[PDB]
């Protein structure tokens, strides 16, 4: 018997890091959403504004210290963002009770991503690492979980949106399975 001695192991810290700087930079940027609320236009403005949104990231990078981010993952990160305002806040009244309750579906989104990664960890082989990273059926019962703790339920749609940012985000973020080749003597 070998439990795996224990869970969650160390969780990767780029995860950790590059999680925080997404999705605290989504936060901020539907704090903004919310104070636009009442200038439509603007408001209309902000939601594909990527300059701006790329903005957030780097303000957040600065939060985290962590500059560590290929310019085509930090795109992603962008667009994952701007998915997100289209998906949370393209409807109902963009309130203070709203993005209270937005920044749970945040968190659960942060935490499938950070439980998905830590199974990848594990795995062997990288091409057992990419089948649990586009896992559908783990990523739904990690979904299940995580919404009743946090006490949200995500539409069909945003829940089927959310599982492709999920598998996306991993692709592009984990880096702990990569050897790159040893530097030449320049």
């Amino acid at each position: 018997y070998h439990y795996e001695h224990e869970t969650h192991a160390p969780l990767s810290p780029r995860i950790r890091k590059v999680g925080d700087i997404e999705f605290h930079a989504c936060s901020d940027y539907i704090y903004l959403l919310m104070t636009l609320s009442k200038d439509p236009e603007k408001f209309n403005y902000a939601l594909k504004d990527r300059v701006s949104i790329r903005r957030y990231v780097r303000k957040n990078q600065n939060r985290y210290n962590y500059f560590l981010i290929e310019e085509r993952v930090q795109d992603n990160i962008v667009n994952r963002i701007s998915d997100r305002l289209i998906s949370y806040c393209t409807d109902k009244e963009v309130t203070e009770d709203y993005i209270k309750k937005i920044d749970d579906y945040l968190w659960v989104e942060q935490r499938v991503i950070e439980e998905v990664s830590i199974n990848v960890d594990h795995a062997r082989e990288v091409k057992e690492k990419k089948r649990i990273m586009n896992d559908k059926k783990l990523i739904r019962m990690l979904f299940d979980t995580y919404e009743y703790v946090k006490d949200v339920k995500f539409t069909d749609d945003q829940y089927k949106d959310a599982a492709a940012r999920i598998s996306q985000f991993l692709i592009d973020v984990v880096d702990s399975y990569i050897i790159k080749p040893i530097p030449a003597l320049p």
